[PDB]
C-alpha cells in the first residue's frame, strides 16, 4: 500500500532543488562539460575535499562517449591511463594483439565516471548552459549560466551566475568557454584556432602540455585543450581525455592549496 | 608518452561490437526503454543468472528522470521503494514533515541505476530503437530493432532482429511495444488506451496490478502498465517505477524457471 | 556609482522564487490563462481575499488582445462591459455611429487588465504550461504545470503541481484544460465540441449561459465556454470576455463562502 | 442582452487604427525596443508634452525582462533606481543582508512600466520591426518599418516610415538600429563591438557613460549603450537599464527645448 | 515454400558486414565521393589489382548526375570520353548536327558506372562520411570516417578510420576533403578558391591540368579539381569528369607501381 | 583537346528528353516503385518485348535496400530466389551453418538489378512521383506522374499523365498507389490495412498469393503486396520481393498476350 501526495511531492522537490541552488552558486571550482575530461577532473579535484560543480548543457552527463565508435558501442583507452578507468570500476577488455591497449562499453564508461565524480563528493547539474563568463581584474571570476531549455526553446530571458575561484573550460571540440571569452573580449588577445586533423599519437601526447591555464582563473582539458592549442585530434580513443582532466585536477588542487 | 594508432583503435572498436552483436542477437529477455522501471528490471532478471538486454531510444540511458520536477532537479520515493535505491548505493535524504518519503539527485539516481543493471549482468544498449515484434503462433518472440541515427535521420533502411523469450515494454508513456503490437495486428484485439489524469496515490497502487503479461511473451512495467491499463499518472514520484520494475522481474524469473 | 554583484543578484532572485513557489503550490483558485477573461475572473476572485494564481503558457500575459484585428491595434467593447475596462484605467473611445460601443488600444488593454489582477493580489505566472489535471473522488483538485521553455524544447521532464479547490478553464479557443480532462478520462462523459462559426450577437449572448462548472471543480469562461458548449464566435469584440470572466469570478466567490 | 455587430466591430477597428497611423507617422521621438530601458525612455519623454511612439517586433511589451533571472519570476534593481520602479507602482521587497538592493515580480514591472509610458502620453506599438533608418544631410530623420507578422513570414513586402526629430536605440544586447546603420553606411566609420563579458558593477556604472547621441538623431540606451560601447553585461540587476533610459530621456529633452 | 528465419538473417548480415569492415579499413586507395568522377577512378585502379574503396555520403552512389539538366534526365559526353562510357555498357545517341557529342540516360549511366566499378574490385560503400583526414609527417594516410545517418542526426558520435596510401578528393564541388585539409591545418597553405562561373571549355581542359596530387597523399579530380584550382564550370557535360577520373587513376597506378 | 558548347550542351538535354517524354506517355505498363519487387518486374515484363516505365520518386532507384540491414551493408537471398539475383550477375555468398541462403553488397543489389531492367528495354524515370490514377469504366487505365522536386518543394503545380493498359503498385511498405485509389474512390470498397509484425517465414509465403490484381487494371507486388492483404513483413531478406515481382510479370505478360 504505497503512499503519495501531489503537494508533498512538488514541497520536496522545490525545497531540495532551492536548499541546492543557494549553496551551488559559489564554488572553489565550476568546470564546463560533463564528458570524460571533465567527469575526471571533477572526481579528483572533491576527492581532496574542495567544492566542485560541473555543469552540462545536455539532460545526461557523458558527453561524446555513448556512441564509441561510429556507433559502434566501445571505445579504447591505453595505459596508463585503463588504471583512472579501473579506479571507477569499468570492466577492461584486452585488444588482441596489442600491449596496454583495452575496450571498455561505451555506456558503462559514462556511467561510471559519473558516479566516481558524485561519490567524490562533486556536484553535476545537468540542463544548465554556460553561455559566459563572470571577470574580475585579469582574471575570471565565475560563469554565467542558462537552462538548456531556455536555449534550445530560442526564449528571451537573462541568466544567473555561479562564482568559482577556477573554471575549467571541458566542452570537447568546440572549446566553448575559451571561444566566449575571446570572442568577447578581444582586447585579452586570446585566439581558439581550433584542433588540426587526425593523427592519433601526436593528439594525445600534446594534450598534456595543452592542459593549463589560458587566462587567470579559466582552465582547459579534454578536446577543449587541442582545440585551444591546434593539437591533433585522436579518435575514439579516450586515455588522453583522462590523463588530462587528471592532470588539470591536479594543478587546480595546487593552486587552491598554495591559498 | 602515450601510444595510439588509428587502425587500432578502429579495429578494436570493430571487433569487440561485432563480438558483442554475435551474441547478443539472442537473449532470454529483451526490455525495451531504459528509464527507471527497466533499469530496475533489467537488475534484478540479470541478477538471477539469465540473459538480459536493454534497448534505449536515446544514446544516453535513464529516460524521463534526468530533469526531475519541471527541472528542479530531484525526484522523490516513497517506502518501501526507498530500499530499492539503497541497493545501488543512492543517496537519499528525508522530506521535512513527512515519515518515509525522500528526495535523490536526478543525476545520480539514473548512473546508479545504470550501473546495477551492467554490474548484475545486463547489457545496456543506447540509440537502438524497437520498432516492431517478432511474432510465433499466438505470442511475441522477439523484437525489430533500428538505429536512433537512421530513425531521426529519416532513412529508409530496414531493420534487424533480437530473439527474445519474453519482452518488456518499459518504455514509459507512450507504451509504444503494446501500441506498435495493438495497431498492426488489430485482431490480437488489444488496445492502448493511455493513461488518466493526475492522482497519486490511485496511480501508484495501479502499477502493481497493472504489471503483467499482456500478450504471451510480452510484459509491461513502469509508466506503460498505466497507459496500458489506464491507471492514473502520479508526478515526479517513482516508487512504483521501482517496485513495477521489480514485479515485473519477479514474474518472469518465475516463467523462466518452470521452464 | 551604481553598486551590484553577481552573486548577491542570483541569491536574491532564488530567494524570492524559491518563497514565492512554496506558497504558491496551494491555492483557493488556479486560473489557466492570462487572456481577457481570465485576468478578469483573477481580478475578481482575488478582490474578495481568496488566493489566486494564474498561470499562463506565454512570458508575457494578455493571450489572443495584443494584435487587435487582424493586426489593426484596436479592439471593441460593448456595454455594460466597458465599465469593467474603465476601472482598470482603460481609455476609450465612443465609435461614430454606434451607441455603447468603444474601441481601446489593444497594447494598453492587456497592460491595465494584468495590473488590475496583480493589484488585487492574484498572482500571474507565466511560461508556465498546464498540461493535465489532478484529480479526487468525482472532481478536479488542482493542476498539473510544466515551464513553456520545457515544452517548447520538447524535453522529456516531468510536471509538478498546484493544489486547488477550483480550477478555471480560461484558455481561449483551444479550451485545452477541458479538453484534456474529457480526453485522459473519457469515462467521465465530457466532450468538448469546438466553436460554431461567427455569428457576434449569438456568440457573445452564449457567453454567460455557457460560463459554469463543467465538471466538479473545473469551471469555463471566455472562449473557452463558447468551445465547450458549442456556441458561436465572436471576432474582436471582447465585452463577453470580460463580463465571462466577472461572472466565473462571482460564481466561484459564492462557493468559497458557501465552505 | 449585449449587442453586437461584425460588420461595426470591423469599423470601428479600421477608423481608430487609421486615425492612429495618421498620427504617429510624424514624431518628435521614436523609440525602438519596448524592454525597460526604451519604457523608461518613454515615460520621461512623453511626461514633457512631446510626442512618442515606442515601436517593439513582439506583440507583447516588456522585451527580456519576463523570465527573471534563467526562468525564477523576479529581477533585481539597486538604489538608487529602485525609485524609478516605485514611480509607476511596482511592489519591492528588501533582499536579506543587502542594503539598497530590491527584489520584484519580473511579469509585474513589464505591465507597470508600460502604464507608466502610455498613461504618460507615449503610444507603445507592438508588432513592428523597425529594419532600417531615414537619413538627411548628416543625420537619421526617422525609422523604416515592417510589421513582426512580414519579417517573421519571409513575405518580400516593402516598409513603411515614421518621421522623427529623434530615434533612440533601446533595442537591447543586438543594438540592432546602430548595427544596421553601420553596416548599411560603412562611410560613417560607425562600429559596434559588442558588448564584454560579465562585471555588473562595471557595467551598470559604464551605462550612463555609454548612454549618448551615438551619430547626429540616433541616440542609445539600455544593454545597447554596452553593445555600442563596449560595456561589461550584468546579468538580471535593472538599476542601470532604468537610469540609462531616464538619462536618455532628460538628454533629448533639452535637445528638443533648445529649439 | 520459401525458407527465412529472423535470427538466421540478422546472424547472416552481421557477419558479411563485420568480416567486410575488418578487411576494408586498410586500402591501397580510398576514395572519397561516388559520383562519375570517383567511380570511373575506382575502375581504373581496382583494374589494376589494387585494393579500392570508394566513400560516399548518400544511400545510392552517382552524386549530381541522375537528374540530368534542370531535371531533364540526359547528360552529354563528348569525344574521346564517350570511349569511356562505352566501356561499362552504356547506350549512346548522337547529337543532331554535332559531330563527337552524344547524350546518355542520366538514370543509365550511374548504374553502369557503379557496376564497372564493383566488377573491377573496387568495393562501394554508401552512407558513408568522409569527416577529416589522418595525418603522418608530411602527408596525407587516409581517412576519417562517420555514417551519413550520424552526421544527419545530429548525434555527437566519435569517428573511426580508414588507412590508405593514397587518398582521392572526388567530392564534386565542394572539394570537401582538400577545404577540411586546409582550413584545419592552416599552416600547410593550402586554398580552395572555388570554381569560376560556366565557360564550358574552359572548364573541360582545364580539368587534366587540374587533376594531380594537391598535397602528398591526396588527389583531386572531378569538379573538385576546378574547385581546388578555380577552374571554370562546364554544366552537364561530363566528359571532363571520366576523363579527369581515369587520369587520376594512371597517376596513383605509377606511383604505387614505383613502390 | 576536349570540345564543348554551352548551347550545344542544353540542346541536346532538352531534345533526347521531349523525344523521351513524348513516347513514354503511353506504355503497355507503368510500374510505380524503383525498389527490388519493382525492378524484378519490370525485367520480366521487358524481356517479352512490351513497353515498361518504371516511375521512382527519389533521384535514385533501389528503394530501401541501400542500407542492407540497420546500416549493415548486406541483405540476404534463400532459394530458389538467389537465381534471380545471379541472372542479373550478383555475387553471392553462403551463409555459415546454413543451406541455400545467401548474403549480397547492398550497393551492388540495386545497380544490377535496374541493370537488368535497363538493358530489358524497360525505361526507369527517377524523380517521378505517381501522386494519382487514371480510370475508365471499372478499370484503373494509366497513372498521374508529378516531380519529387515539386512534391518535395511544395509548389502548387498540377501533375501529367502516362496511360497504361496495366499499372503495378510496387511502392513498398506504404503501398501508396493502391492507398490512394481506395481513400480517393471509397465507393469502390478497396481498404489497405498495412502489414503486421514480423514473421518471416509467413511473411515470405504470403507473398506470392498476395501478388494479383487489386482492382481492374492494378496490380501490387512487393512488400506492398502484405499491406494490401495484411502479411507479415519479414526483415532484410528479399527473396519473396524477387519472386513477387517475377510472378506479377509473368501474370501481366500473359494478360497482354490474351489480347
Ligand atoms: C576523444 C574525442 N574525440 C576524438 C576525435 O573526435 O577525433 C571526443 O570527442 C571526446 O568525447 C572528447 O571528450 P571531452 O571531455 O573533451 O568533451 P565531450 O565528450 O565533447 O564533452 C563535452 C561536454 O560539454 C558539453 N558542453 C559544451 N559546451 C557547453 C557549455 N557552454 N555549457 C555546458 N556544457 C557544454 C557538451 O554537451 C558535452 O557533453
Ligand atoms: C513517473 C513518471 N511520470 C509521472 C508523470 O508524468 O506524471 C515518469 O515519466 C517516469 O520517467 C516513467 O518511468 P518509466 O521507466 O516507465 O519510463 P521513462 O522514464 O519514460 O523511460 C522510458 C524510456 O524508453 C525509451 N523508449 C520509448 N520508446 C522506445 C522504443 N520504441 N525503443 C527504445 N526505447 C524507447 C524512452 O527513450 C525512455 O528513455
Ligand atoms: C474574442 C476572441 N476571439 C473572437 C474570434 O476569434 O472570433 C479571442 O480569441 C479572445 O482573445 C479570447 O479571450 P480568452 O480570454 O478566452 O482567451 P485568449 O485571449 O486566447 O487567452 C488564453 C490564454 O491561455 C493560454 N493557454 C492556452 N492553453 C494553456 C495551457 N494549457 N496552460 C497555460 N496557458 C494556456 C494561451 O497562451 C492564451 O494566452
Ligand atoms: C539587463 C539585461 N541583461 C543582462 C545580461 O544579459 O547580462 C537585459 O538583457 C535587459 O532586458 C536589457 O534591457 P533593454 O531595455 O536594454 O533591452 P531588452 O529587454 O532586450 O528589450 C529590447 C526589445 O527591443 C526589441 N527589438 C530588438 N530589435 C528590434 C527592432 N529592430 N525593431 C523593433 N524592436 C526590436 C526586442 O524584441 C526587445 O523586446
Ligand atoms: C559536371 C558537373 N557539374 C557542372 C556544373 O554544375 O556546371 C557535376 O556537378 C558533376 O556531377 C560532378 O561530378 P563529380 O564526380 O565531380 O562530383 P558529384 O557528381 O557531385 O559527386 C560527388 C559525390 O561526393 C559526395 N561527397 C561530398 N562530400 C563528401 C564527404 N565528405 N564524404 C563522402 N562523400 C562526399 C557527394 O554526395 C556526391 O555524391
Ligand atoms: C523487404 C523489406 N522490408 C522488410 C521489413 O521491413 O521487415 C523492404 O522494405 C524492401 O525494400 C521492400 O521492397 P519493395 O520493392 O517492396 O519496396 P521498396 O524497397 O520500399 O521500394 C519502393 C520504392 O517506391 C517508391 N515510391 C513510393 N511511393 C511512390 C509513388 N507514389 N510514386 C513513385 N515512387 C514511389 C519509394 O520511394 C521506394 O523507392
Ligand atoms: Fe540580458
Ligand atoms: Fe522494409
Ligand atoms: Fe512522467
Ligand atoms: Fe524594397
Ligand atoms: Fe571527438
Ligand atoms: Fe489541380
Amino acid at each position: 500500500r504505497l503512499r503519495a501526495d501531489e503537494y508533498a511531492t512538488t514541497r520536496a522537490i522545490l525545497k531540495s532543488a532551492f536548499d541546492m541552488w543557494l549553496d551551488i552558486i559559489d564554488v572553489d571550482v565550476a568546470i564546463v562539460g560533463g564528458g570524460p575530461s571533465g567527469l575526471t577532473a571533477a572526481r579528483y579535484i572533491a576527492k581532496e575535499g574542495y567544492k566542485v560543480v560541473v555543469l552540462e548543457r545536455h539532460l545526461a552527463f557523458g558527453g561524446g562517449t555513448w556512441g564509441g565508435g561510429m556507433g559502434f558501442p566501445y571505445i579504447v583507452v591505453e595505459e596508463p591511463a585503463d588504471e583512472i578507468l579501473r579506479e571507477v570500476g569499468v570492466k577492461l577488455e584486452k585488444v588482441e594483439g596489442e600491449d596496454g591497449l583495452y575496450t571498455a562499453d561505451s555506456v558503462e564508461v559514462p556511467a561510471k565516471l559519473a558516479v566516481g565524480a558524485i561519490d567524490a563528493g562533486a556536484k553535476v547539474l545537468t540542463g544548465i548552459v554556460v553561455e559566459d563568463l563572470v571577470l574580475r581584474e585579469n582574471r575570471v571570476a565565475g560563469v554565467v549560466i542558462n537552462s538548456y531549455a531556455i536555449e534550445k526553446a530560442g526564449l528571451h530571458i537573462d541568466p544567473i551566475t555561479i562564482t568559482a575561484k577556477y573554471v575549467v573550460d571541458a566542452t570537447g571540440h568546440d572549446a566553448s568557454v575559451v571561444t566566449t571569452l575571446s570572442r568577447k573580449n578581444p582586447e585579452l588577445g586570446l585566439e581558439v584556432p581550433g584542433e588540426k586533423s587526425m593523427w592519433a599519437e601526436k593528439g594525445e601526447n600534446a594534450l598534456l602540455r595543452n592542459t593549463r591555464e589560458v587566462y587567470p582563473g579559466l582552465f582547459v582539458c579534454g578536446m577543449a585543450a587541442n582545440a585551444v592549442y591546434a593539437g591533433h585530434r585522436m579518435g575514439a580513443i579516450f586515455g588522453g581525455m583522462y590523463i588530462s582532466g587528471k592532470k588539470c585536477a591536479e594543478m587546480i588542487v595546487e593552486k587552491l592549496k598554495n591559498n
